[PDB]
């Protein structure tokens, strides 16, 4: 159930390091609402490095500059750990069994 993307944590190397707060929820980007993980990516794929986007959150609307791509080269690298924050439940994945062939 995608229901918005939330900010997990803010690490250095991003312009957002002193712009937003970790723990906040991203409601929508400029003309592009991010209720899902894919829509977040679909928006991100159009943004360039050094470009500034408009992000409305619970804590208000902020303007964010795309990061400078640490460790990896891509377009628009936010730099903050972000996730849709899946609703906690117990969908257990029990071990079925592993068949071991003997040669």
């Amino acid at each position: 159930q995608p229901d918005g993307v939330q900010i997990d944590s803010v690490v250095p190397g991003s312009p957002a390091s002193k712009v937003l707060t970790p723990g906040l929820v991203i409601e929508s980007i400029n003309g592009m609402p991010t209720s899902n993980l894919t829509t977040y990516s679909a928006a991100l794929k159009t943004i360039s490095v050094g470009e500034v986007i408009n992000i409305t959150t619970d804590q208000g609307t902020f303007h964010l500059k795309t990061g400078r791509n640490p460790n990896n080269s891509s377009r628009a690298y936010m730099g903050i750990r972000t996730s849709n924050h899946l609703r906690v439940r117990d969908s257990v994945a029990s071990v079925l069994g592993d068949t071991l062939p003997f040669a």
